[PDB]
């Protein structure tokens, strides 16, 4: 994954700026203190010094002029500008050394072939920061050459001008080399910052970040601060490439808007051609130019631009239109000029009569022309934290494709289209490890297969893609990548040029609708059934005429006969077929294509063992195509194989099953017979045996005969059951229904059967007459346990059961009470547990009574015979604590139960808080300290009307969460209830503010 | 002697328990066959018949709920039960008849009310053995009645609880009439004896001796054997009155200890009030229950327990309270329960937070309870023979009364005290004469003046109390007898209520200090002084105003003068005086009563004959006030009636009397005067003669006056004395000294006058030489006789007399002598008997020989001049036989003796 790159040869000697030499592939690298020559792969060719040379910015004119008095440093030569000069093969190189001195060197071998040095304009700026400084050469045909340079110029404004034409003679070793292309006292081809605009407003400067020639027209795009926080403005500069006197001058505002954002602040820009979608959008032809631009949001921080940026572009005409309106309104004396930098006051407009054309140069009224309405571009795309740092644009096959560099390194691959959507990210590469964002300058390869791009540490040549990581026709071609395409036979996503044979017919999909998919039939098949034919059919396939070949996973190759989309091949023969792991297996079946040798479709294929069903239902419900053969017992894929015809069984409604009757009831050690219903049951066959009953049973399993009666009815003949435990009164036991020795019947409703030796369960009569009357098992008195009247002997006729539940059932003991103390008051909810209770709730009710002091019991928590849960009444008596007793229904001597231990009243008390006080708010962790706090079910805690959150309680303390003081700060009441008891005091919380 | 008794029908017909109607006084007796009623003096009204009855004790259910395969035989019914159901005014009485069915009687005619038969529990047991079962009734008032039984089942756990609780309706006809109070399966009224106790241990059983209720509870005291010789076990069973289920059920052990010997085995009991002394020595209500009890030494011999047994107390407070400290430890978690014939095993007391009241019930937890630490009770009393069989006791006065049965039939009566002693026995009746053992059963008479007492073959009342068996005011107030005082008047031992106007000043004596006592003056009269005026005082008397008379032993009665405790009275006149056997002469001197017309108190009083005495020394040294009349010669009562004033005498230093001198030796026929001395001789007074002196010869008595000199001196003129005979030398004459003419002059030496013959007596010179130097009688030799130098005329100066004895005598003469014969190697003693021989032994010695051989005399064995005794020497000489010779002193012829025959030696 890894794309050929160049290091700088230092870590401070950063990159600057790059160019791509348009016939060679030649790459050449503007950097601090070197000048680079590469190759196509960045292999470098030659290293042209630059610096480091002593120095010092104070020092003008420059050391190679005049000799300086101040201190000097070893200072870095930066590159400020690099520009290849296509009709004189050479290359224009200036950097921050010596105040902005320029060389110009051979192409081939970078030797200099000349550095003006002895004029003033010679030198361009002192200006030692990237991004600051662009240029362009402009030569027809019959001129010698002509260079346009833009500069911030660092507050020097009389050293150097800000914009300026400089003569760029054929001939290296003309004395006028780089001379200004007009120059006398008040007309000459440059433009300098008025002194009274530093004066007024510092540090302003005017930085060029991109310029360009389109058609009779040089254009610089700039950023300035804002002229009476710094607001800075972007601005569109144009000059006709033909006009010394610089009397064309005129500068529009531009940027872009979307979705309530103004992007104002240019970071980066790009001249290319439209692509279809755009040139429609723009109501343009489609070889006409267009500006791409990245843009933050607003007009502030320049030196640290916002991450929200945006990509815009700029039809060339538009931009020409919207500068003629304003020649024209100007012109017709309409406002003012309107560049307050540079004109430094108001200066209306003349009216005159004056045609102005397309290609109209200017004159010497209405110039140089400003404006403030700015010109808008079409927003193509925004981000909202990886900054937009570059931009390069070309067009594929009709689309616009452009790249976007990111302040992380990241480069953004964006397919450009018109409204409403504007523009999509296909993709997103990470260019740069090391998190470096992407410099200004990149460019393409001789023709456009790469996109070089810089770091200041790196050159990077990076693919305009990587198609290949699309790995299925639908993920290609809906990537939304101009490059990509399908190249069907070779199952591969390419450039078309990339995929052999893309202009024999259906070879290469450009289209969604264009891509495969594979239909087999059957779709499987038993893994007995081998050396089948099976149909395969391929939609949306090619020309597969050249030849198919199935492939059955890793088993086996075949070669399959073709008819246009319909392939027919041989399943795997009986030593190639797959072994099923114990009922299917499924792998995918494939075509080859012999033209191209490359497996591009597939689909699964399974295999199944109807065998490996080994039950009627299972075998009829499975997925596949299976019949159950009635007689011979067994699932197969061939039902003429089955014994008899009458044996196929294809749907389990006539699966020889065992319906439901009421409980099947079995007390162990009884013998008893089993009556069993059912459907469908089967006449054993020939060599097959008879009905057996198998019951699950850990402890023993039993096997007994049974015989069937007819094709509804079963019954296990008379015998005894048993387990070993006596730990659980009711065990429900899976049973089987067996015929033949293995053939099990199925149960749906897993009918079991209940053995019950009566109460493992139960130890007490109330829970005996609890149980279901169906079980008959009822409680008997001399054993003092509960089982049948079969189990039981009769000494007399008084074994007990509820008989409708009319039966009392002695001896009623108490074993623990909750709430042990309460309040006085009363009202708390004693909990009564018990073994020998009434039955009825009505007869419990009136019973209860603590000491003397009634106690109304309630009916939902009453559990019959376990528990009583009783609500205490008014307890002011003369007795400390009392036991509690429970009359089942009469308060008979036999029928009473008294409390092993006793109940006891008081009367709880409290003393003080822990904390006195308190915010307002509330939220605060109150621990009251008192005695008997734990007494009694409720507890409600009240500070000032509004209720304390209620945490946990003790003998000692209570621990509540305070509530907002709904009230005012100050002191407040706690009062605090159980149950019936309230008790206040005069410890009193306090809130605070 | 005799008390109220009823026997049995029959000697078989043993009698087994008995009652007493509280209101009635009705007397109901359960015995074999028969239920009887009796009337307080035991007299039979109704005898209600039970028995016999053909049965079989294998047969169960009995013969009255199903028919018996078992082969019958005519069974006796014994009584097991019998209790008075006063509420219902009816009696529960159950046999041992049919599985131990019981029946309700009517009180008055004992007609059969009802007789539960038809559920199980209606047999109460097969056990024929009687003190194995009891039964407490109780009813309160809002209740319809309860009853509460405890027996011995015999091994058949399942047929018969061993203790239960059933219901006592008071309607009769109820269908429930001993059912069960509660019957459930596992929550009843009843405690049953484990099947696997009598498994380990046979023939274990529960014995119930007694129960009772007091306060909130029922009580039962139980024996039974001890379980890992057989040892048994005594224990208290505590149960609340009100109690169903049986959860207050708690057991501990009881008994006694004293003087090194532990009392376990439970014989007897009985509840009752524990009197004054052990109400502060067991620091309790008078009114509070103590459980007197009888238990024998040990705790093994169940059937024939030791003699040696006690009678011991329990406060029911102090059972209450040990049983209290056992069930708080128990709820405290402390221990086991305890109980192992019944819970089986040990199981773990349950600690939980449950008050512990002094009417605490019971839970479902703790219970049943036991215990091994005895409750220790009061030793009263014990005894080592007779062994205690049963026990009643009440209150009288606030002596705490207890009456024990013995087995060989007597009752005992012993009044109960504190510590240190306990209690003491003050009497013992014999109350069955066949020494038949005194059965558990006794009871008061409805004021407890009697106790009914009954053995197997007898019901027998026996007064509490017998006071009038002591005879004396002394004894009556000291046996220690609480209910015996003295009734003063009527002389009698008896009860407060039993003694006449007790109520009046000191007619009932309740301390020994109070006992009369009769004081009179004079104590002694002289019998010629008849008709005296006497002071008789009665102390501690009480009022005598109603009249008193005296009565001199048989001799007199005569009205008494009466001033307060004061009586006057006249004593026997002349003719009524007692005689008196020859100096006094005691009677008893009494008092009777004019109000009740009994004789109440004595004293002796006694005549004297002054003139009984008729010597002075004895008249004077009289335990009585006598003189000596000097000149009247005689003892009187009264000094004035002496002759003279100077006649009286007093004291026996001056009673005249003659004293002796040198031995009277008077010659016969010589003339001699007598001088006496003497003491305090009176002068004679007018009209009286002079002194006497009279001879007591028998022969003749001599009358001789003499003249007295002095108060000292006599002498009887001279004259001379004679007596005929000449039989005795020396004849000692008794004289009498006579003053005017027959008073005789008392003489306490008894002087004698020695009236003596020259020798009448002796006619050898030997014998007279041999007499008193004092006669001065002398040998004479010419007249070949014997008398005194006056008497024998000097026709020359020698009259012979031994003057120190140096004189010899002569013509010596040998009679006979002893020891004829004699060995030849000598060593005999020969005794020769001789007339006139030597007056010396020195003399004799060397004297004697037989022939030539010679012989040594002995000293002690000679007697002089009549015998001499020798011893003779080594004869082995030539003669066979020699004459023996006597040689005076020398040898001289007239002076030797040869014996008349010869001695011979062989």
């Amino acid at each position: 994954p890894q794309y050929s790159t160049f290091h700088s040869e230092n870590r401070d000697w950063t990159f600057n700026h790059l160019t791509v030499h348009r016939r060679t592939g030649a790459v050449y690298v503007g950097a601090i203190n070197r000048v680079y020559k590469l190759t196509g792969n960045l292999t470098i060719q030659v290293a042209h010094k630059t610096g480091p040379e002593e120095d010092n910015k104070a020092c003008y004119p420059p050391l190679i002029v005049q000799p300086c008095s101040e201190v000097l440093t070893l200072t870095n030569n930066v590159n400020k500008l690099l520009i290849i000069d296509y009709s004189e093969n050479r290359l224009l190189a200036c950097g921050s050394l010596y105040q902005g001195v320029c060389k110009l060197l051979r192409l081939d071998d970078l030797f200099i072939l000349v550095e003006p040095s002895h004029k003033k304009e010679h030198y361009l700026s002192s200006v030692n920061k990237t991004g600051t400084m662009y240029g362009v050469i402009v030569r027809s045909e019959g001129e010698d050459g002509k260079l346009f340079i833009g500069t911030a110029v660092d507050g020097k404004q009389d050293y150097f001008p800000t914009l300026s034409s400089r003569k760029l003679p054929r001939d290296p070793e003309s004395s006028a080399m780089l001379d200004y292309e007009l120059h006398s006292d008040f007309v000459s081809s440059l433009i300098k910052i008025p002194s009274d605009t530093l004066a007024l407003v510092s540090h302003f400067d005017i930085f060029y970040i991109y310029g360009f020639a389109s058609g009779g027209f040089v254009y610089f795009l700039t950023v300035q601060p804002e002229t009476p926080d710094l607001f800075y403005t972007s601005r569109i500069v144009r000059l006709c490439k033909d006009d010394p006197k610089f009397h064309s001058y005129v500068s529009l505002p531009f940027g872009c808007t979307r979705a309530g954002v103004e992007y104002r602040l240019l970071q980066a820009a790009y001249l290319a051609k439209p692509g279809e979608a755009l040139a429609q959008a723009f109501n343009i032809s489609s070889d006409e130019d267009v500006l791409f631009a990245i843009f933050s949001k607003g007009q502030k921080q320049y030196h640290h631009p916002p991450d929200d940026s945006a990509l815009c572009a700029f039809p060339i005409r538009a931009i020409n239109l919207q500068i003629k309106e304003r020649l024209q309104s100007c012109y017709h004396g309409e406002g003012n000029l309107e560049l307050n930098w540079l004109l430094g006051k108001d200066v209306q407009c003349t009216k005159a009569p004056v045609p102005i054309d397309d290609n109209f140069c200017g004159l010497d009224i209405n110039q140089p022309l400003g404006g403030s309405t700015p010109v808008e571009g079409l927003t193509l795309y925004t981000t909202s934290r990886d900054r937009l740092t570059s931009v390069a644009s070309y067009v594929y096959n009709g689309y616009s494709v452009v790249f976007v560099g990111t302040k992380s390194g990241k480069l953004k691959k964006i397919r450009a289209d018109g409204p409403p959507h504007g523009g999509v990210q296909y993709e997103m590469v990470s260019v740069f490890k090391d998190g470096s964002p992407i410099l200004r300058d990149m460019a393409f390869s001789i023709n456009q297969l790469y996109l070089y791009v810089m770091s200041e540490r790196q050159v990077t040549r990076v693919p305009v893609e990587s198609c290949e990581q699309y790995t299925t026709c639908g993920e290609c071609l809906s990537s939304g990548d101009p490059h990509c395409g399908w190249c069907a036979l070779h199952n591969m996503c390419s450039r078309r040029d990339k995929c052999q044979r893309a202009w024999e017919a259906n070879r290469f999909a450009a289209s969604i609708s264009q891509c495969m998919s594979l239909e087999v039939h059957p779709n499987s098949i038993s893994v007995s059934d081998h050396s089948r034919l099976l149909s395969l059919v391929v939609n949306d396939a090619p020309n597969l005429s050249e030849g198919i070949a199935c492939a059955f996973g890793n088993l086996t190759e075949v070669e399959g006969q073709v008819s246009g989309s319909q392939v027919i091949c041989i399943s795997p023969g009986p030593k190639d077929v797959p072994v099923i792991p114990l009922d299917w297996f499924g792998l995918e079946l494939q075509l080859r294509s012999k033209e191209t040798g490359k497996i591009f479709v597939s689909t699964e294929f399974k295999f199944y063992n109807c065998s490996a069903h080994q039950l009627c239902l299972s075998c009829v419900n499975s997925a596949f195509r299976c019949h159950w053969c009635k007689y011979r017992n067994l699932c197969t894929h061939d039902p003429t194989t089955c014994s008899f015809q009458e044996g196929r069984i294809n749907v389990s409604e006539d699966c020889p099953q065992l319906v439901p009757t009421e409980e099947i009831l079995i007390p162990v050690g009884e013998v008893k017979p089993i009556t069993l219903k059912a459907r469908n049951l089967p006449q054993p066959q020939s060599g097959q045996r008879g009905y057996e009953c198998v019951l699950s049973i850990q402890g023993a399993v039993h096997r007994v005969p049974a015989l069937r009666f007819n094709s509804s009815s079963v019954q296990c003949q008379n015998s005894s059951y048993q387990y070993d435990g006596m730990d659980i009164s009711n065990l429900a036991v899976d049973f089987a229904v067996v015929w033949n020795g293995n053939f099990i019947i199925d149960n749906p409703q897993d009918l079991k059967v209940h053995l019950y030796k009566c109460a493992a369960q139960r130890e007490s009569c109330g829970l005996c007459l609890k149980a279901d009357h169906k079980f008959e098992c009822g409680w008997c008195s001399g054993e003092r346990r509960c089982t049948l009247h079969q189990h039981c002997p009769s000494t007399s006729s008084p074994w007990l059961d509820w008989s409708s539940h009319n039966v009392k059932c002695s001896n009623p003991q108490i074993t623990e009470i909750l709430t042990v103390s309460g309040p006085p008051e009363g009202g708390t909810r004693v909990t009564i547990h018990g073994v020998n209770l009434g039955l009825d709730f009505s007869e419990i009710a009136h019973h209860v009574q603590v000491a003397g002091v009634p106690c109304t019991p309630i009916p939902g928590e009453y559990i019959i015979a376990e528990q009583i849960v009783c609500e205490m009444g008014h307890a002011v008596i003369g007795t400390t604590s009392g036991p509690v007793r429970l009359c089942i229904g009469e308060c008979k001597p036999e029928f009473m139960t008294k409390s092993h231990q006793q109940y006891t009243f008081v009367n709880p008390s409290v003393l003080s808080l822990s904390p006195i006080r308190g915010p307002e708010s509330g939220g605060t962790m109150v621990t009251i300290t008192g005695h008997y706090l734990g007494a009694g079910s409720s507890v409600a805690v009240y500070l000032g009307n509004q209720t304390c959150e209620f945490y946990g309680r003790s003998m000692n303390e209570i621990v509540c969460v305070s509530p907002p003081s709904s009230n005012g700060l100050g002191p407040v009441p706690v009062s605090v209830s159980v149950d019936r008891a309230r008790v206040d005091s005069s410890l009193q919380f306090e809130y605070i503010d």
